[PDB]
């Protein structure tokens, strides 16, 4: 068994990838699936559309895999990775879903999060699970279910209702659900840490957290928290083209990005660009709570005698959206490619700074009364300067989050891996290297998030045996940007950014 | 004699206009002439190019005037109006110019103005003449001449050198220069007040001011300060098509704009739009020094037993230039017409505010460490909002100067007349009415600056006999905008502007 499969069940799409030993994808398949928004701010998904989109991705990829004369036999194991926090409720005895899945960006729980943060008990939660209380974690979402849908009310107190993030849903159904000879209702530590039901230092459940939400361990059926890489806690695929192939890896998606970039040491960090950014920062083997609003979480739990590695996480709202703003709202250019050309048509930012706080700023500034704000404008300011400033703003925010991650962890920043969206822009990554003063790593193999789950599964089954093995194996079969700007001029820019942030406070009244 | 001529000798052009009794121009002619800039920041004009461009404008207009069967006989008098402060030196005995004319925006005197403001004596000058010491007034310019050109050094202490602003130069040469039977070397009070050599409360020379510059009344020949409207202190045209036609009016150009808009009462003000704005504010019959950096000056001196009427003046740097910035630097639109269309494609400014302090802000904020600054930006901000914000910014600055003019004068603002440039935009004038809460008057007859000099000449010669006569006469043969916005919402905008100004302080370091 030489190949490793990976399920990547995302927020808008599912894909299934088959990598070889060098970590290059050989067959693949991707499905954009249906996302339901009942009323504004509500975000739902049919749980069978997520399972079927994955299973159809397996079917199609295995079609192509077959075309190269390879079979089920060539795939030793598969890993799952999934959008996090999204919340699935099913009948623990029938396997049927008891209501739609509530996706992480859903805000229907906004009215409620007031009540629970209103309960004074609620602020040693942060050092218990790692997470500020949001509309985001699945705990708040599950609670809203057990108090607004009757089938969930009923099933719950009948000892009948099972819960899990998307990972555990997927693993349960792929093993055959309730009909399996060994029903698998498990979750990995990274997914588990996003619920607010698990204790970060334990990697198991904490009854104070279960208590605050009023979640009873004996009427709700909760997945056994297992490692992210285990040779048999995830069972095997029951049906389909991959019948009998064991599932040996499971990771929340952002952690799987970091694993797939081989950021196994403290100080190694990854950034994933889309409309905004997901920053993940490896902080080694003891949890680190954050002074700065960052989330503490599990990076990966590879078991096999080894300790779980934790991480800090921050997010940016306006990355790709700043580009989109220049295109749609100013008509600078039609496509991202040529906004990026605009930015390079000038030598520097001409003194322009663009605080892109369209919806305020988040980690680590936490300014809610700024709007987007553009400084440094003169008759000599051109489209190019603004375009460069807009790129630079995501670099400044990335650096601000990375700096905050240093002060929380005590580990020097060592490297920044990047993937997705804006990371395609040569100037923007070069500017990250200059501003942050470390090398910025951009792989050319496009599916690093799926690669992470493959890595966890390959380790549980011996495709790779050490993790020093893994980075060396994937490297076989531009890409790295180095700081060229002198540090003096690299620090006037960042201080010019911090002044600007300062000066954007208190705009709205 | 039924028609009135007007010379309008401007900064880039000269024109000559013939109005009828209703104040409508019947013939006209305009010459863009040569402007010389020896080295950067230096701005020179050959004095004979200004005189010849005027005389050629007379020749061409009289050609057309003749074509309608009218002659020299039909023109009872003419008025001069001219760019102010621009400085002419000529041999008091030969009439020949002793060096080029130094135009008002010339900054070669920058090195010097330090020395003279460095002389502690120099800050009861402001309440003596009305003027902050700038590179602008002709006093500083004349001094630089008498210390850097030898012909001026020589002619000066030989008792031979004569001086005058462009008005007096023009009047002297048109009367025949030194060859005249009655040489006319006169200036009107408004022009006189721009020199810093005249006492504002006297309307004559003050020897403390002459002293500080070291200007000796007996080696320099200075024009007799005369009224702006006098039936014989300006003599007559000697040569040309208008030979024998008396010159009976003379006004500095910005004052002539206000006269031509019929702002004869206190609280009536005019704004003239170009790249920036020239605001003039009638403050009645006693001078008013300014707490706020505004210039105190003579509005008009119509003599004939009547007291001289004074004014306050402020300027804005970025009016038309804000439009130009959107066109050239952002590519919003190709022409001003359609920047204005952009601004109307939206209902309001979408919360955007654009502090257009490209070179800082001047009256009355005096902020030198701001650059242009754009607030209120969200993903919903469109080109239209910014375009509206850019228009609104000149309205806010106009209102800030008008408000400062109220607090300096104690006279309520009563009306704002407008001409030139941006005043053509229906939205921008409507927005001035809403913001300022008074009616904004935009004539359709395009040459109000030339009209002012005609009015002064018509009064000295009885074409009109009262000034109540004048506004009623010109009105015969849109145009007025009224405040439509409720005052509540008109004052949130202006306070939102003042916050933004506040928040732009201290950008540059």
């Amino acid at each position: 068994g030489s190949f490793v499969g990976s399920i990547d069940q995302g927020t808008t799409s599912s894909r299934f990838l088959i990598f070889n030993g060098e970590g290059n994808p050989v067959a693949s398949h991707q499905i954009e699936f249906e996302n339901l928004y009942p009323k504004s701010g509500w975000h739902e998904q049919d749980p069978y559309e997520l399972l079927n989109s994955v299973q159809q991705c397996i079917d199609g990829a295995m079609h192509k895999f077959a075309s190269l004369g390879y079979s089920k036999e060539n795939i030793r194991a598969i890993g799952i990775t999934n959008q996090r926090e999204t919340t699935v409720v099913w009948d623990s005895v029938t396997g049927e879903p008891l209501h739609n899945a509530i996706v992480w960006p859903d805000t229907r729980t906004s009215a409620l999060v007031r009540e629970l943060k209103a309960r004074q008990s609620a602020d040693s939660l942060l050092e218990l699970c790692g997470l500020p209380l949001s509309t985001y974690p699945s705990s708040v979402k599950l609670l809203w279910l057990i108090q607004n849908v009757d089938a969930v009310k009923q099933a719950y107190e009948e000892g009948r209702l099972a819960f899990g993030t998307v990972d555990s849903w997927l693993i349960y159904k792929l093993n055959g659900g309730a009909q399996a000879e060994r029903p698998i209702h498990v979750t990995d530590s990274t997914n588990a840490s996003r619920t607010m039901f698990m204790n970060l230092r334990t990697l198991q459940y904490d009854d104070k957290l279960l208590g605050f939400f009023g979640i009873d361990r004996n009427k709700i059926k909760l997945p056994k928290i297992v490692p992210s890489s285990d040779p048999e806690a995830f069972g095997k695929v029951a049906t389909g083209a991959l019948a009998g192939v064991p599932i040996a890896g499971c990771l929340g998606d952002q952690s799987s990005a970091l694993v797939g970039q081989c950021g196994f040491s403290p100080g190694q960090a990854k950034n994933t660009y889309g409309t905004g950014c997901f920053l993940l920062y490896n902080v080694g083997t003891e949890p680190v709570i954050s002074k700065y609003g960052l989330l503490a979480t599990v990076a990966y739990d590879f078991g096999r005698g080894r300790k779980p590695v934790y991480a800090l996480e921050g997010s940016i709202a306006v990355a790709g959206a700043g580009i989109t703003f220049l295109m749609n709202n100013l008509g600078f250019a039609p496509k991202p490619s040529e906004i990026n050309a605009l930015a390079e048509s000038v030598l520097d930012n001409g003194g322009v700074v663009f605080v892109t706080a369209f919806s305020g700023l988040f980690a680590p500034y936490w300014i809610d009364d700024a709007k987007g704000t553009l400084f440094g404008i003169t008759q000599h300011t051109t489209k190019g300067h603004i375009a460069r400033a807009t790129l630079e703003a995501t670099c400044y925010q990335t650096r601000a989050i990375l700096d905050a991650m240093e002060k929380d962890s005590g580990h020097k920043l060592e490297s920044l891996a990047v993937d997705g969206g804006l990371s395609a822009s040569d100037l923007c990554m070069q500017t990250q290297a200059d501003i942050s003063g470390i090398p910025v790593d951009r792989p050319r193999m496009r599916e690093t998030t799926a690669l992470g789950a493959a890595i966890a599964a390959g380790l549980a089954t011996g495709v790779w045996r050490e993790l020093d093995h893994v980075k060396e194996s994937i490297a076989g079969g531009r890409e790295v940007f180095y700081p060229k700007m002198d540090r003096k001029k690299a620090e006037r820019l960042f201080r010019k950014w911090e002044q600007a942030v300062e000066m954007s406070r208190g705009w709205v009244r």
